[PDB]
Parts: structure tokens; sequence; C-alpha cells
């Protein structure tokens, strides 16, 4: 990297390029090992993720704990795969490692969005019915592209979050969200029929019930696409929730808060959502606007505990995508 540079020619220079690919290893290296970490922003087991600036410019990095590897690599894969680089989905910019043994360190290195996750920002402000569409349009633009099975040249193969939720999806400056923690994701080869998968993951809560009481089929790579749908209908429950028409906007709460207790177990929430069959009870005053009653459409639309019946990503895109038009 010479001198002057700027983290912006890079990424310019970058999809720009002959390849919709990422930056040449030397060079993401490069940067990873230059970078000068801020102060630490936010923990978890997949290690921990700082706030730190490459030559002045923000950035984020994801810096995982040698025992969690696997995490490090597979997200590392995906986040790389071919031409998956939507504007709603995560800016990745690099990946390194550096040490042996016990102590080897892995990061990741993203794009920096001062507002944070959902689970934060629907913490601290409360969207405008306006805005509640853009940030559930632009999730919907999202989880459709990465669904969105290319083929040819080099067609990113359909991917699946496997692990949607308030928490892992980050929202920028003009309140449009993108997609983010592709961990636990896994690709979907057309010209062989291929998973590169193995059993039950993600969180304990946006679970689907397909995965809850087991009966899912994981041979077709569509078990996959659907609980994502689920899963991205309750955040859009979430959202809403905290939406404000004129005094009332409801207090953030996570899905399922009043029928099982805080982090919830496969058990206790197996009893909520398969028997029971019962989700987050949209309360009535919610069919004011001509747009509120669009998501708890939508809503509902997803919570079919039946899996092929819920509406496909690329449908909640073109449909928000109208309601978009004829609103605001
Ligand atoms: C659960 C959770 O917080 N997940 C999670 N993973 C990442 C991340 C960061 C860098 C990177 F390269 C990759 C691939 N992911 C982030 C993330 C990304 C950008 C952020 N910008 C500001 C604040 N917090 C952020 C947090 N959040």
């Amino acid at each position: 990297i010479s001198e002057g540079t700027t983290l912006k020619d890079l990424i310019y220079d970058m999809t720009t390029s002959g390849s919709g690919s990422g930056l040449p290893l030397l060079v993401q290296r490069t940067i990873a090992r230059t970078i000068v970490l801020q102060e630490s922003i936010g923990k978890g087991r997949f290690g921990e993720v700082w706030r730190g600036k490459w030559r002045g410019e923000e950035v984020a990095v994801k810096i995982f704990s040698s025992r969690e590897e696997r995490s490090w690599f597979r997200e590392a894969e995906i986040y790389q795969t071919v031409m998956l680089r939507h504007e709603n989905i995560l800016g990745f910019i690099a990946a390194d490692n550096k040490d042996n043994g016990t102590w080897t360190q892995l990061w990741l290195v993203s794009d920096y969005h001062e507002h944070g996750s959902l689970f934060d920002y629907l913490n601290r402000y409360t969207v405008t019915v306006e805005g509640m569409i853009k940030l559930a349009l632009s999730t919907a633009s999202g989880l459709a592209h990465l669904h969105m099975e290319i083929v040819g040249t080099q067609g990113k193969p359909a991917i699946a979050h496997r692990d949607l939720k308030s928490k892992n999806i980050l929202v920028k400056k003009n309140g449009t969200c993108c997609i983010a923690d592709l961990g636990l994701a896994v690709r979907h080869d057309s010209a062989t029929d291929t998973i590169d998968i193995n059993h039950r993951v993600g969180t304990k809560r946006y679970m689907a019930p397909e995965v809850l009481d087991d009966s899912i089929n994981m041979k077709h790579f569509e078990s996959f696409k659907r609980a994502d749908i689920y899963a991205m209908g309750l955040v859009f429950w979430e959202i809403a929730r905290r939406c404000s028409i004129g005094g009332i906007h409801e207090d953030y709460q996570l899905p399922y808060y009043d029928l099982v207790p805080s982090d919830p177990s496969v058990e206790e929430m197996r009893k909520v959502v398969c028997e029971q069959k019962l989700r987050p009870n949209i309360p009535n005053r919610w069919q004011s606007c001509e747009a509120l009653r669009v998501m708890a459409k939508i809503m509902r639309e997803c919570w079919y505990a039946n899996g092929a019946a819920r509406l496909t990503a690329l449908r909640i895109k073109k449909t928000l995508s109208q309601l978009s038009q004829q609103e605001g």
C-alpha cells in the first residue's frame, strides 16, 4: 500500500477492478496489521469486536478467540464469495491471522456504522412510520440478495444467513440496515447440487418451528432459506413494535418475552411455538395506517408454522418496494 492511499481508493479500485472479489491477501494483511485499535465496542462468544482507524478512516474489527477459529474461517470464506456485495450486506474489508498455537489471533475487518445493531438502535430511538419501511425494506432487499442464486461466470451460490436477528443487523447513517455476521451461513452450489454445511444452530430465540421440534429436512436447501424468513419476520415485529404514531410506541421487546423466560431454552421455546403455535401478540392498535398493516400482514405471512407456506424473501422485497412508492 502506497503513501497517501485511502481506504476509499482501495475499495473503489476494488469494486471497479477486474473481478468482483475482495482485496489481494497481501493487501488485506497489510491493512489488518496497520490498523489502530481504538477501544472495544462489543463482546461475545465469537470473540469480541473493536472499533479502529486505518490511516484515519474508522473501521470495524471483529477479533475472534483462537478457540473459535472455525467461526472466523466461515465468515472469511463467505464474505468473499465470488460476487456477494450488496448495499445491504456488511462491507467486508479483510481477514488476517497472527500467532501460533494457543494464542493465534484471528481478525476480520469490515466497515464501521456508528449506529450499531438494530437491537441497540431500537432501544436508543423510536423510528418513523416512514423509516420503519427503509429499515424493513433494506433488510428484505438484503436477505433477498443473499438467497438470490445467480449462475454462470461467477454466480454467487444461494446463501442462507442461518441466524438472522435484531442484533446481526446493522443500520447505516441514512437509516438503511444491512445484514451481517454470516458465520453460521451456508452455501448452495447449483451446478452440482451441494451444501458445504451441521446440527441445530443459531440463536435459541429466533429459531423457526421446523428446527425447534427438529422435524426439519436439511437435504433440500429450502428448509434453510425458509427459516431465514420466519426469523426476519420476528425482526419486523420489533421494528414496528417500536414505531411511533402520535405518541404510542410500545417499549422495545424481544420476540416471545412474556411467554418464555429471558434467555430461553429449546424446550421452553418449543412449547409456545410448536405446541401453542403462539406468536408475538400484534396489539390491536395496529390496524391504523395502510403501511403498518402491510407489516402485520407479512409478520404473520412469515409466522406460518409451515415451511413452504411462508412468503419468499424476494417477495417482501417487491411488496415493500411498492409500498415505498405510494407512501412518502
Ligand atoms: C453479533 C455482532 O455484534 N456481530 C458483528 N459482527 C461484526 C463484524 C465486524 C467486522 C467484520 F469484519 C465482520 C465480518 N463482522 C459486527 C459489527 C460491524 C460494524 C460495526 N460498526 C459499529 C459498531 N459495531 C459494529 C459491529 N457485529
